[PDB]
């Protein structure tokens, strides 16, 4: 689509934001409706949860998965995730289990197992939608799950790095 920052075109995708859906506030590819219902085996921990539906967040509503969009035949396949993303994610979902390792979502054992390493859980979860990167947060080079709404985002010139030099 337009300029640099583009959606994704899609049923789901095209001031006001619930909880973790907050950050994007100023520039979002998901409605309101999206977010409130984005945040809709065993209990799962406050943490695990909070990491989800951040992810969620992410996918939905974030301008910045342009350059890794793929056709389903749209898709997002392999944006980069931030070393602590996916390492705060695997360690929070750690203690907790689940049943099975297609984890379809949108589309008992523990996750330790069927996730060992933080790459199996951002590679393996959705057929691959997140790449597991070698490049923490600060780089550049890789996109953060979540940001705090208040700061700027650091995953637009990283969209911007993406969509020219690869």
């Amino acid at each position: 689509d337009k300029l640099l920052s583009v959606c994704m075109n899609s049923k789901r995708h095209k001031d006001e934001l619930y909880q973790e859906c907050r950050p994007w506030e100023d520039n979002a590819c998901c409605t309101r409706s999206t977010s409130w219902e984005a945040h809709l085996c065993g209990l799962l921990t406050p943490a695990c949860r909070k990491h989800f539906i951040q992810a969620i967040c992410f996918h939905e509503c974030s301008p910045n998965l342009g350059p890794w969009i793929q056709p389903v035949v749209q898709r997002v396949w392999g944006v980069p995730l931030c070393q602590e993303d996916c390492e705060d994610w695997w360690r929070a979902c750690h203690s907790s289990l689940t049943c099975k390792s297609n984890w379809l979502h949108g589309w008992c054992l523990p996750f330790s197992y069927h996730f060992p390493t933080p790459d199996d859980l951002c590679e393996k979860i959705w057929n691959n939608t997140f790449k597991a990167s070698p490049e923490r947060r600060n780089s550049g080079r890789c996109l953060q799950k979540w940001f705090e709404p208040t700061l700027s985002n650091p995953n637009v010139e990283v969209a911007l790095h993406f969509a020219h030099h690869h």
